[PDB]
């Protein structure tokens, strides 16, 4: 099986290719061209071009009814996306198709809609000579997107950023994370199959230094760059862009915090914040490698957690059961094992979990790990500080709420945050103070596409979603007449 | 020893001083006490522990009330302002008095008001046991703001920042022009007398490279860094916060055309462009340098601007008719110099001017050139080009339509146009082809503070005005409550 | 044929029925069934009980493709609608096909959207006590929504009301004028397949007073009526539900002018008032019955009006190059015939038309009229002021913009205006002094349903469309709640 | 004392006059003179023609600048304003001094406040012929606002209309409670020393039916009618202008609950339903006249509420710990005892208060009633369906939250509603099914003027504050520029 870049309407091959690996089992799923630096010169080339061609001449209108055709050919195809998320990352299959697949389906209907509704402002003033001016503001598209991404839930985050762009009116040239090439690839067919002029969405395909990602970012030709990622390749393309002065959005790490208070339905926290520490194999952005609980119910909390997670079945995406696949490959389980050993070395008790599980399969040449919980560690250590985006969290004590707000404030992540708690003061007034862009109070991972979505400090720069999304991927222009 | 820092409510002195120049005779005005790393870092700290005190623990509109004091003591000493401003610029005395500090003043109120009518957002959701959640959205402080600003409006541009910073909850160090120190010092008394809390405003003197301003922006107890300045200097900030993902707002370089179509009122398009070049000695970002006239009406504008030109009295700030000052500094009119004779090496046509004035007096020895208008060079000068921030444009016959909007639009820059014509379809039309972030139809510099204001391009990263600086000013945190 | 009421789901006839009549040939087209006290009540309760089923449990999401499937039910059945349309009416068949049937569809698609797309707001205070208050605001089905409708544009205004009372979680009861009862009734055909749950959507067919729309009325289980019709029907309505203090929406008559100044494109303003006087043969609320022509181009004007209006052809609505039917009945050819001879009386010049069609075929049994212009008339004529809503207009000639802003504005009735120039300043200046909800400027009758919709005066009360709509089809809750 | 007419920038009498009676103790302290037809007609023109003086040539900033100074002008004779309500009312000195006049001021700054920074909006559109157009619109005063008020917070009701109505550049007559005339009277002086233009702001004094208030109603050269009053009396009104279509927005009766379920904090429900039953005497339209208690604390919280009662200090507005002053007038009085006696009749038992205090001097001749609890009557009881107005209240046992919510919305009434609990998910999930304009969770009377206010059912029609103002007080319009 083979993957191409999708450059001016046409799917081509590249000098060099890279293997797609299956992290259930370690076999090869597919070959992937990498785009060089030529081929990114032709995808940003074609998509200035296609600013200029019938994309740009289509209404608002007529733009949106396109996009619900992208929408429903994703829909047509709906179990071939699920096939191809499932088998570049290991992800369950019924999580693929009664999230992934349909949310990735929704970023496209939510723009497309909100294409059609967005409106813009009007001011009117008063001047000197009494007769008046009036100034008016337009969204007009910002030119060429250049969208990287990661592969953590590829077709949602992909799309998250896609469909928004192409809803302002934008062209764009996209470069998914080579772990999860596939359902990307996909997409491209079925913009293709959709009649989407040719250079309006361009597909590329590689790595980040010295490769695709690196050499998006590095070309004069487009005007935004919108980043999902590690904080680290952040801070390295805003480096990249700078002498362009593009606009930049960045949605980066986090090492989020759930509290559970003493006055908390206990077995909903535990549920939640199982579902928090494991779910994705502890490979959402969002989830909760830190947790405080009240002392008072400390211990009940830990023995409750441990149970819950010794029951989560680990294996293939369509077992039974499932709840774990593997982490996305060898490589970032390398990292993850370290950080295992790690926290035994900085004196963390192992309360469950803590290696990998033997199934005596063909799994075992794959990429899976246990879910894991700590104790013990000081809020210094670098397992309590540090992403390590895995399954896993570290449980810790607390006594007082203002305690327990600066401790999971003390940290230079500020993406999100989950609160259990049954009294209404308390889930306001704490919520109100957590320095993150998102909170949850008795729940994690709910979303409307309509709000503002971001971090702060290290975890992110911008806002994105319903309107801020508009405006990102829009030029904002006033015109002001003097009458 | 005369204009010192502010910091932590405190006015201090450094260990090294420089000169601040008054650009109409070349004398000596002042000592400025320039900040080192040290105090940079005291002052970052101190606002950083303000946000904890009794700032921080007042009401919106109590905060706002402030803010208004803040506002009626600059009022209360109108007349410093105005004289702290001419010294440091030349300005004449009848601009800085009807423009500059009303201006300031109006910046302050104007955020002030948009603090207490500011609200934000409620999303209600379904969820999969029908019992719902709700997401809402509340603005907080962002934390420190670092502002750095230019010399060419100093107060005016200085709290166009400060303001909406303070309005929002921040707290704020801000270092401005090394040209232009004395307004802000000024500020940092009124601040003081109206009793705003220690750490809240700080003001740190210095240049850019390797002083105040780089250390500033290399600082990681900042939140974010707007600037207004060259484009040049964006990117160098830009690369500066990257590692810490900082917050950036930036107000770059232009190079804005006027276009004057046949059917404008030529009286008014010549006073406009006149005004649009030549105001504040051509020293405004949003000023005209390239101009483009319908052949039909090219020698008679050419031929009108000139005698006006000729008419601007360039002089004294208290001079009896003075319509223009001098440039900021020897510096900046060498630099402006050097393009003088650019042009002419280029293969221009000086109309009028093209040197320095003889004023057989003390000016002599200040920084004075002449209003410029240049004729015959290409759309590929340097010239056309590249910004010279002087008194000075080039003026070009045109034809269609559609060619003088593609040489509006074919540059790096993009921050404002003016166009002229009395044609309703052609004002719509043509207004919203060009690709800048400010149009004027008919007039020149109308500023509305509700609307939003940024460049595109080489010319700027984000918006600022109204909802748009609340919006920045300020964390917006999403709190989802399951119910 | 037979026209049934759709009550609580089922098809049910009538005591007694009226005759639909052919307004081209006189010819029965059905017998109506008309609803009395007794099946209102019927239709109101089981609206009342609709909202507490499982309607009222739909997601936003939900009930939006539930409006997005009745559009498509449309779709489906479009000729159909569009014969029903022309039957009723004697619209010419393309307007229905591309005018009238498109836009109720996209009624209900555009409501659709905005219900997914709208939110509410978030207030935060401070309290005494320093812990603070949070007020959010939600949106609710106001209840029962009453609507009458009128038969000028008999779906597309029926939808324009029944869309959003939907798409806002409200059940409906609505009565379709007597005169054009098809489309309505079609519609219910429509939410009966689409599966809308029983009780939702209610239709009674009847008259106003002494009928069924006089009982919606007065039903006290109604929680609104909106209205579209004469501005004294508006006034009687009004009275109805005083004590029961309902809200109300009303939109009602006009008497509105076009205004062309000398330097309009002459030709393409005759064309415009051509299409603003005799649409529909004249029989649109927004149609412009009064014209204002500058002096030096008065008798130019009139002559090409003429000339054009005696190239409409009044025939057959599917015959070769129609523009006219008939009016909408006999009685209504009455009124205006009976206002024919009034102009005539009060001293009009005929300038053409002013009298009945003869055909020497069957639609003589029919109810045309020919477009008629006048002149001469003084500003206080009867037909100058009254609504007559037939293809007429009387042209005035002006020599003073003021005097011409004066004379539109000096009306009891306040919808619509369109005006006619070429310049800039003109059109702004002009347009925000006349006192009417609409005004158009080189051109007429454009619709952005995203637009507030209303007119001042006699022409109504409250502003539909867009937020407003969103708005009057809800109960604005706010909570507040102490932290 | 003599309190004068305000018409057309002059105090003027009038050929009758009628008595403003002192409720503490029933002596005169005023005579009022009752505007005629002919007087009510004066104002209502000045109020036109002053639409086209100066007033309607300020800019907005200007405006809000004058409307401040309105304000300031009331601060400055703050005690003045204080002893007026006080002198009229009855009201407690300490209440008047710390709510209703800084409230009355706060009136009008904040609506100064929200007209400077409000805007409009801008809508563009695809045409046929690919040019497309440009929807905006624009915020135009309505016209001449008529205001009637009532008696119970009276300079706080009467601002909360005239601010509004003034920043939104409308002129205004209005018609305050015969029984409350003074602040008002006041007011007026504040307007003339101000120096708002004379016609801008109009006071007549009378009575309703056949009187000033009813002449105002039917004055055809009003543009709306904003009441606040009773349910009946909004019913005549709306009557009164149906055959002018006025705009109209209504705020009337209420009969409110408030709900304390098993999980309140009991002490702070107790003090707050203290607080909601007996402030102002219960002469407030959001009091508490209907209590719903758990049944597991009833007897304990109605043995609470009998004690804090008993501990009111009913007396002199200036007396030291006062916490009552009596009611409005004798014929109030004369009503709140009539259904005193009828709860006895329907079965009440009377847990505390139910006649009048004795004092033993002056006050006796007054109009004082005792706070009063009552108990054991079924929820179809007058006393418990019917507005009494006065400082009473029942309580009654629940045992469901679906139970009790149900019994809240079984009431022809709808304003507000306060529920105390300390459990989150309970607050919202009930919060949103309670059929009012305004719920309170855990306090009551908190009022952010940005919010949405009305009622529905017989509570009222509209919303005001906010945006929801200035939409209300403005003509929005829409102009529409073909391009
Ligand atoms: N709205 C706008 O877009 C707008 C408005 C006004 C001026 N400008 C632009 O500003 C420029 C003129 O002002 P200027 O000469 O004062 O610009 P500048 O970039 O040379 O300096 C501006 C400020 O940045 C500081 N600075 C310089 N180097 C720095 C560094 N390495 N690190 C941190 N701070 C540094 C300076 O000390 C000064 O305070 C023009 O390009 C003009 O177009 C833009
Ligand atoms: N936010 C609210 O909804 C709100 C607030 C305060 C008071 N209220 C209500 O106000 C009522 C008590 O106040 P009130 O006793 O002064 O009401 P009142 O209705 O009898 O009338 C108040 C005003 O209306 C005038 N008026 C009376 N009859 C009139 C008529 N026929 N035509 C024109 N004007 C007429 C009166 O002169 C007076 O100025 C209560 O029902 C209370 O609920 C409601």
């Amino acid at each position: 099986s083979q993957l191409l870049n999708y450059i001016d309407g046409n799917f081509v091959t590249s000098a060099s290719s890279f293997a797609n690996i299956n992290p259930v089992n370690g076999k090869l799923i597919s070959d992937v061209f990498e785009a060089d630096a030529k081929q990114v010169n032709e995808a940003v080339v074609a998509a200035q071009n296609a600013l200029k061609g019938p994309w740009g001449k289509l209404s608002v209108q007529d733009r949106a009814a396109l996009i619900h055709k992208i929408a429903d050919g994703i829909q047509a195809r709906f179990e071939e996306f699920v096939a191809a998320e499932v088998a570049d990352t290991g992800r369950p299959v019924h999580q693929a198709r009664t999230l992934d697949i349909p949310r990735a389906i929704a970023n496209f209907r939510t723009f497309a809609d909100l294409a059609k509704t967005s409106h813009t402002d009007l001011f009117e003033m008063s001047t000197s000579d009494g007769s008046g001016a009036l100034n008016y503001t337009v969204r007009k598209p910002l030119g060429v997107i250049g969208v990287i991404s990661p592969w953590n839930l590829p077709l949602l985050l992909f799309t998250w950023k896609v469909a928004p762009a192409l809803a302002c009116g934008n062209t764009v040239v996209a470069k998914p994370s080579e772990e999860s090439p596939s359902s990307a690839t996909l997409l491209a067919e079925v913009m293709h199959d959709a009649g989407v002029p040719p250079g309006v969405f361009n597909l590329i395909h590689g790595f980040g230094k010295d490769s695709a990602g690196e050499f998006l970012t590095q070309h004069p030709g487009i005007s935004a760059l919108t980043f999902t990622g590690e904080s680290k390749t952040g801070s390295t393309i805003m480096k990249a862009v700078a002498d362009g002065v593009k606009e930049v959005s960045f949605e980066l790490g986090g090492k989020n915090a759930a509290v559970v208070f003493a006055d908390a339905d206990l077995d909903a926290a535990i549920e939640g914040v199982l579902r928090s520490s494991f779910t994705n194999s502890g490979q959402v952005c969002l989830c909760s490698e830190r947790v405080y609980v009240h002392r008072s119910i400390f211990d009940e909390f830990v023995s409750g957690l441990k149970v819950e997670a010794e029951r989560l079945v680990v294996g293939y995406p369509d077992q039974d059961g499932v709840n774990m696949g593997p982490l996305i490959s060898h490589g970032h389980r390398d990292k993850v094992l370290s950080y295992y050993r790690l926290a035994v070395d900085e004196g963390a008790t192992v309360v469950t979990g803590g290696g990998v599980p033997k199934f005596n399969d063909e799994r075992d040449q794959g990429a899976y790990v246990q879910p894991t919980i700590w104790t013990g560690l000081s809020d210094k250590a670098r397992c309590v500080t540090e992403e390590i985006f895995g399954p896993v969290c570290h449980i810790s004590p607390f006594d007082d709420e203002d305690e327990v707000i600066n401790r999971v404030n003390d940290s230079n992540y500020g993406l999100a945050c989950a609160i259990w708690t049954t009294n209404l003061s308390r889930a306001h007034r704490v919520s109100r103070q957590i320095h993150v862009g998102l909170v949850w109070v008795n729940t994690w991972y709910l979303r409307d596409l309509r709000t503002p979505f971001g971090g702060v400090k290290l975890s992110g720069l911008g806002r994105e979603g319903g309107r801020f999304s508009m405006d990102f991927y829009s030029d904002i222009a006033n015109i002001c007449i003097k009458i």
